[PDB]
């Protein structure tokens, strides 16, 4: 029963929902609260769905309950630690990873998804996610990777796997990939039926969810719990001087 834990972060219909049911696989109302959802795979996975953020006209303060509910599974941990009867295996409900989705709008990073994710980076793990990615052509979606990254560097925004910590050659295969051109579905035929074709979710050539899942679940999954475990967590520990 090794657990690990993932949290989808983005404004509201970007296709959030959708990929989680997708991912666990391997119409949907918008989400109006922090729902925690768990399956068995041996592994307990957790995917947490977020309400949108950035959707309304002020979004000041608006990354508080995301915030609230990061460090307080941070604080479980630590009174589980300090505890003198726990325990034989303390639970794990901390957040190992947060896919962050970002409207594919061809362009630039926006200040609001920016503000948000240099937050969110200094808590826990970041995997930026181009939101329906089937939107892009090819050429599109190489030039919106390339606006991302520069962008990412030049704010600041520490993503996973972070740079400062054989291993590096393994990593830049995930950095080259950031952000992550994902599609989401549910139907299987498992696909996303359009008009003209449909679009094989777990087909390579047909997206990049295929890699992010095996790459989240498979090959990194035990390093996103690491750096979780002894940087994000150590700190927040630290910082209860
Ligand atoms: N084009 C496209 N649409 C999608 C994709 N995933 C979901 N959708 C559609 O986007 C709409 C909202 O999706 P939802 O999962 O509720 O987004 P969320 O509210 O941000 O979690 C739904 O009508 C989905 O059918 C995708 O990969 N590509
Ligand atoms: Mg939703």
């Amino acid at each position: 029963g090794f657990e690990f834990n993932i949290m989808v972060v983005g404004q509201s219909g970007l296709g959030k929902s959708t990929l989680i049911n997708t991912l666990f696989k391997s119409r949907i109302p918008k989400t109006i609260e922090i729902k925690s959802i768990t399956h068995d795979i041996r592994m307990k996975l957790t995917v947490i769905d977020t309400p949108g953020f950035g959707d309304h006209i002020n979004n000041e303060n608006c990354w508080q309950p995301i915030m609230k509910f990061i460090n307080d599974q941070y604080e479980k941990y630590l009174q589980e630690e300090v505890n003198i009867n726990r325990k034989k295996r303390i639970p794990d409900t901390r957040v190992h990873c947060c896919l962050y989705f970002i409207p594919a709008t061809g362009h630039s990073l926006r200040p609001l998804d920016i503000e948000f994710m240099k937050r969110l980076s200094k808590v826990v793990n970041i995997v930026p996610v181009i939101a329906k990615a089937d939107t892009l052509t090819l050429e599109e979606r190489v030039h919106f990777k390339q606006r991302i990254t520069a962008d990412l560097l030049s704010n600041g925004i520490d993503v996973y796997p972070q740079k400062e910590f054989e291993d590096r050659l393994v990593n830049e295969k995930f950095r080259e990939m950031i952000p992550f051109a994902v599609v989401g579905s549910d139907h299987e035929y498992l696909g996303r039926k359009t008009k003209w074709g449909t679009i094989e979710v777990e087909n390579t050539t047909h997206c990049e969810f295929a890699y992010l899942r095996d790459l989240l679940i498979r090959t990194h999954m035990q390093n996103i719990k690491d750096i979780t475990s002894s940087i994000h967590f150590e700190a927040y520990r630290v910082k209860r001087l």
